């Protein structure tokens, strides 16, 4: 049964609610982004209207085989009427195709659902600037002050410089990047660009990348692994055993691997600066954990909410424990007392 924090009051609408069967009273199912915890339940047998971005709709059609007649893609930054209710989709600064949804209720209430997002000051000059928001359904993944991490730009600077140094010292090194979902494509695209290489990957991953409207993508990726010195592999294979095995496969074209695991936050963030990050090494294999996040840090979250000044906050992440919920409620009250709303 569908939890309350997935229902939009005063509408027939749900958000990211595909794993509960037919939801009573739902006339339109919104999908914020193509991550498995959010799409869980969709397939070619789904026959209700799905509302989403163009990119998300490309992935629904090609990867999950949802029939075309039930996919309703909306343009971003554009007032649209869905089942008699004005909505707007906004870029969430998460993975490709990810949106926040603004709902203008018939009674005058305005609701923002962030989906998953990485708050940014650029959001303070979207269509959010133009009116008041009563209720915020908030991605609270990293809602605690211990969650610090660098900008995406500093992380990519570290990765490009690390990869370029290693391959210039040893032209026979291979770079490997881990993946298990869409998102974080800048990691492997930026490294391949500095090296003058395409990114090599499986046919299934190539298929997924081809749904993403990334400009000049045919120039950047390939299924011909052997022509490429940046390879993508499943995240599970980014360990010394998995990488040793991969190095066998290239037929002694390569004699060293440098591998990247973009994680979110890890507690090496509470002690180490990005500048100071070092790999784990075994023989001719090194593995770097790099803190590339597509969710808000605590400080970014706090700045967004203190700017928006919502009347009520409904968390959408970490809601399963009383300790989590109490911690998050305490920070919401601090923010409101400090800013004066
Ligand atoms: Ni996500």
């Amino acid at each position: 049964t569908c939890p309350f924090y997935k229902k939009i009051p005063g509408t027939g609408f749900t958000v990211d609610a595909f794993q509960y069967g037919v939801v009573e009273g739902c006339t339109a199912y919104f999908l914020t982004h193509f991550h498995s915890d959010h799409y869980a339940g969709l397939s070619k047998h789904f026959t209700f209207p799905v509302y989403c971005s163009e990119i998300t709709g490309n992935l629904l059609k090609n990867k999950l085989h949802v029939q075309e007649q039930y996919i309703h893609p909306l343009p971003l930054d554009t007032e649209c009427i869905v089942n008699g209710v004005k909505v707007v989709l906004l870029d969430a600064n998460h993975c490709p195709g990810a949106v926040m949804i603004l709902f203008y209720l018939p009674n005058g209430t305005v609701i923002l659902h962030t989906g998953d997002f990485r708050a940014d000051p650029s959001m303070e000059r979207s269509l959010l600037a133009d009116q008041k928001v009563h209720m915020l359904y908030l991605d609270t993944t990293y809602c605690s002050p211990e969650y610090t991490f660098p900008s995406q730009q500093e992380v990519i600077r570290f990765a490009i410089n690390t990869a370029f140094e290693a391959v210039t010292l040893n032209p026979h090194a291979l770079v490997v990047c881990g993946t298990y979902s869409i998102g974080k494509e800048k990691v492997f695209l930026a490294i391949a660009d500095v090296l003058g290489s395409k990114v090599g990957m499986s046919q299934e991953k190539y298929k997924t990348l081809q749904c993403l409207n990334i400009p000049e993508i045919n120039s950047l990726i390939t299924t011909d692994m052997c022509s490429s010195l940046v390879h993508l592999l499943p995240m599970m294979q980014i360990n010394f055993k998995g990488l040793q095995s991969h190095l066998k496969k290239c037929g002694g074209k390569y004699n060293q691997i440098l591998a990247f695991r973009p994680t979110g936050w890890t507690h090496s963030n509470k002690f180490t600066r990005i500048a100071d990050v070092i790999p784990q090494t075994k023989g001719n294999i090194s593995i770097y954990g790099i803190p590339y996040s597509e969710h808000s840090s605590y400080l970014e979250m706090k700045r967004f909410v203190q700017w928006l000044k919502p009347q009520k906050i409904i968390p959408t992440v970490n809601v399963g424990t009383w300790k989590s919920r109490s911690t998050m409620e305490k920070y919401f009250r601090e923010w409101k007392l400090e800013a004066g709303y």
